[PDB]
């Protein structure tokens, strides 16, 4: 399973090329309503799995 399965462009300020990244590693927007805003469903989740790994420096609610 990709997260970008779900990735949601239509919306999200990122492209695919620079959203994984973004939202679980750029602590300048990276957290869950980075993650909420790219991505949906178990692409979602992916994301807050990395987002939230162990620490990181990100924003999760």
């Amino acid at each position: 399973y990709n997260p970008e399965d779900d990735y949601t462009p239509l919306t999200c300020p990122h492209t695919i090329s620079v959203v994984w990244y973004e939202c679980t590693e750029n602590t300048a927007n990276c957290g869950t309503a980075c993650c909420d805003s790219c991505f949906e469903l178990t692409g979602n989740t992916m994301c807050l799995l990395q987002a939230g790994a162990a620490g990181s420096g990100c924003d999760m609610e």
